[PDB]
């Protein structure tokens, strides 16, 4: 079974496909992929996809992240950091999308998605599209504008999936 058949998906461009499912699982089918974590300034992976990723890695993502943040200090918004994959992916790219509730610049999503272009295959959720208050459609708009590499954008609500795929 070629990986994406385990999932409902729709190719948008030769670059971007929209997959309905859990991004952790999609990334598990591609060992050469980089998994995008939708993270905060302090890489505190307490919930959302950050907590699911931290939990899949059995706490390891949190401890690596604590060492990095202690050493470098906290990340700005739109910053990204490539860290270990903890066998969930070749690597995890921790991406700090803007927080709309806090009235942060949503065009910083462009900076977040740009970072994904350094990798040949990336599996990502919609950055800032949950508690951070950016509509998934709006997050998807920033992604499709910047994606120059092969990006599997994975949405785990079926409603979001139907909206994105017309
Ligand atoms: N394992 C996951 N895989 C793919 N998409 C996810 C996953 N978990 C959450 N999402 C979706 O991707 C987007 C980014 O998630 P985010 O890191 O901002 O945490 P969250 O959205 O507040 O968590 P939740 O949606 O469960 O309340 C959200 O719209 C969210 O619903």
């Amino acid at each position: 079974h070629m990986p994406l058949s385990n999932f409902e998906h729709k190719v948008i461009t030769e670059c971007v496909t929209i997959v309905l499912g859990d991004a952790i699982q999609v990334a598990k089918c591609y060992g050469e992929s980089v998994l995008v974590n939708a993270a905060n300034t302090h890489l505190k992976h307490g919930g959302g996809i950050a907590g699911a990723i931290n939990a899949a890695s059995k706490g390891a993502v949190q401890k690596e992240s604590d060492e990095y943040i202690l050493a470098k200090g906290p990340l700005q918004v739109g910053d990204s950091v490539l860290l270990q994959g903890h066998s969930l992916a070749k690597n995890i790219l921790h991406v700090v999308g803007p927080d709309a509730r806090a009235k942060q610049d949503v065009s910083l999503l462009s900076k977040c998605y740009k970072a994904m272009n350094a990798y040949p295959l990336v599996v990502t959720p919609l950055v800032s599209a949950g508690i951070f208050g950016v509509k998934p459609a709006v997050s998807f708009d920033y992604l499709i504008r910047e994606a120059k590499t092969r990006v599997l954008v994975v949405v785990n609500s079926q409603d979001v999936y139907k909206s994105l795929t017309i």
